[PDB]
């Protein structure tokens, strides 16, 4: 019993962190076999925020401009090449602690855990979710940026985030492990907004199956809903709209509990009406969208 | 910017974790040098646990009953003894990925790191605190008994709490690492409840620390208050009080902020009497009570291990 934002055991991932200093810059780097992983603006100056030509700037730089340090052993890099907004730094030693490893981009409402790193050290682990507006609400601060967002599937870890910057509201954007950003953001210091964020209906529903499955049933009610009448609600909360693949994605919490999706739909829009009332749900007084339908069952079974 | 609920990188303890099996009971074991720690009642059965003799039991069993695994290799136990609720399993090999480490008892209030383990392999890692009433709100199925808690300090693990069992209520109680419960707890099956929790206030006061160094002011106001008339209310709302130790610790925050310790209390007195009125600090519509000072300085401040 119990259910807790849980992330994934970090240790796996520790062992990778870097630290990588380009010039007067230094962040994290992610040693994966002979290949060190970072965010390409590593190699940005004061002038070069702005509008950085990256093949330009990285066509200047030779193989020993890049100091890698893992531990308080110095790698020797002997080659560099850009992938998109990562670049990546081929090292003469391969990382004997390498786990077995996946490069996986995540859609939105998607979780995963962030090892927050600085100077190649990770300091904290904690959960996140891809937000539909495709930032991260995560906890960095200058220093971070090549930290990881990764999942784990059994011994194999899925490495689907790589910290690049803090948007102007405080919110985080960043790369697949391709360098392909998430959302319609560069690596520029160009002026850059996040799309006005929406909660993760799916995700909300999951938890309140997760929440019935530990005994807290006070929401729950006798309506039910057709799913275009969930939606139209869902919409004016500012909640995504819940598909078709999002009802089936809940059917075996559905199953588990008894409570069928556009049943729970209809607990859902009564609580968007009328609050929690003083209550809690899982002792939250917000209604939680960071538990994906997956993370629920793996929790709660 | 940000502000999450954040654990310990859990890989020194990871690398600890163990499968102790005894009988038909499997549970997780800590391995640090040539000793595996896990919860007593792993030599238990359906009928003994009811009311065990645990000197009794141990006595009968042998080196060979306990069947531990690191991985996908079996340990040979070469010892077993008891100290209070925690056996400890001498084995023939001490573990090369013992971490430097400490066994410490912690007080209510005091957050720590659980590395939920089942069959000795990790699964999860969260924060959380011990409550003041001595359980944890932890997050726990059946198997995970022997997970650990634990805090980093430098390259140092500080290994603070054993689960052992999951109360009527959904709660959870456990061990420090010489086997003493937290809490009025025993580790047989009989009636035991948790008593009336209460809200740990130098870690609520400590987040609405790190919510202003995050920009959310809207709770600041004008008003300070006395350690006595704040205590007096806080007893009023099932509040811990607060004492001039933890004013002494709120000190770096308090200096950071440029807004006292008293001001603050005025802050969560008036938090406490008028509700949020609709909004939230850092994401929350409750005040949150699971972050100590110290962990709104080291996440505030970016501190490694
Ligand atoms: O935002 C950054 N770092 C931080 C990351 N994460 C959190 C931070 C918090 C405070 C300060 C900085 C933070 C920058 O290093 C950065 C600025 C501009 C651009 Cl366009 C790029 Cl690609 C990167
Ligand atoms: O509570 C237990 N385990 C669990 C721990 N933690 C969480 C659990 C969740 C579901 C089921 C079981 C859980 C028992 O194995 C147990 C029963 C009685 C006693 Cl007196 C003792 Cl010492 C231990
Ligand atoms: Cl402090």
């Amino acid at each position: 019993s119990g259910f807790r934002k849980m992330a994934f055991p970090s240790g796996k991932v520790e062992g990778c962190m870097v630290q990588v200093t380009c010039g007067t810059t230094t962040l994290n780097g992610l040693w994966l076999d002979d290949v060190v992983y970072c965010p390409r603006h590593v190699i940005c100056t004061s002038e070069d925020m702005l509008n950085p030509n990256y093949e330009d700037l990285l066509i200047r730089k030779s193989n020993h401009n890049f100091l890698v340090q893992a531990g308080n052993v110095q790698l020797r890099v002997i080659g560099h090449s850009m992938q998109n907004c990562v670049l990546k730094l081929k090292v003469d030693t391969a990382n004997p602690k390498t786990p077995k490893y996946k490069f996986v981009r995540i859609q939105p409402g998607q979780t995963f855990s962030v090892l927050a790193c600085y100077n190649g050290s990770p300091s904290g682990v904690y959960q996140c979710a891809m937000r539909p507006n495709f930032t991260i609400k995560g906890s960095f601060l200058n220093g971070s940026c090549g930290s990881v967002g990764f999942n784990i599937d059994y011994d194999c870890v899925s490495f689907c985030y790589m910290h690049h910057m803090e948007l102007p509201t405080g919110v985080h954007a960043g790369t697949d492990l391709e360098g392909n950003f998430y959302g319609p953001f560069v690596d520029r210091q160009t002026a850059q907004a996040a799309g006005t964020d929406t909660t993760i209906t799916v995700n909300v529903l999951a938890w309140l199956y997760a929440a019935v499955i530990n005994g807290d049933r006070w929401f729950l009610n006798r309506f039910t809903t057709t799913l275009n009448d969930f939606n139209l609600v869902a919409m004016k909360y500012n909640y995504e709209p819940l598909t078709q693949d999002h009802v089936d994605i809940l059917g075996p919490l559905s199953a588990q509990t008894g409570i069928a999706v556009l049943d729970m739909c209809a607990s859902l829009k009564e609580l968007l009406q009328n609050g929690m009332n003083g209550r809690t749900i899982l002792g939250s007084a917000l209604l939680e969208d960071e538990f994906t339908p997956f993370d629920v069952v793996r929790q709660c079974s």
